[PDB]
């Protein structure tokens, strides 16, 4: 159900980012075929996640309220992780209550 294996991610948000400031990534799935795209994320706080599609791809959006790791998985056209998946982010800051 598309090719998981065509699906490129790249930005500041897939490395790092700091307590209560938005990280940004591009997934661009445009030569993979139709297939779902699946993006979690898990660390230290329940992050909250948005994407819009643009031209470039999907821009996928998140703010983390906690420092330490997070893993970012994503998926394509199934269970199948990306290149490059799971992608781990180190954020630093306070932890915001
Ligand atoms: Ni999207």
């Amino acid at each position: 159900a598309g090719d998981p294996g065509l699906v490129s991610a790249y930005g500041p948000g897939l490395e790092g980012g700091t307590t209560g400031v938005s990280s940004e990534f591009i997934v661009n799935t445009l030569n993979a075929g139709s297939g779902a795209l699946s993006v979690t994320i898990d660390g230290p706080s329940k992050v909250q996640l948005d994407c819009r599609e643009c031209p470039e791809g999907h821009v996928v959006t998140y703010t983390p309220m906690a420092p330490g790791n997070y893993l970012i998985a994503i998926k394509y056209g199934g269970p199948q992780h990306i290149v490059g998946s799971p992608f781990k982010a180190k954020v630093t800051g306070p932890r915001l209550s």
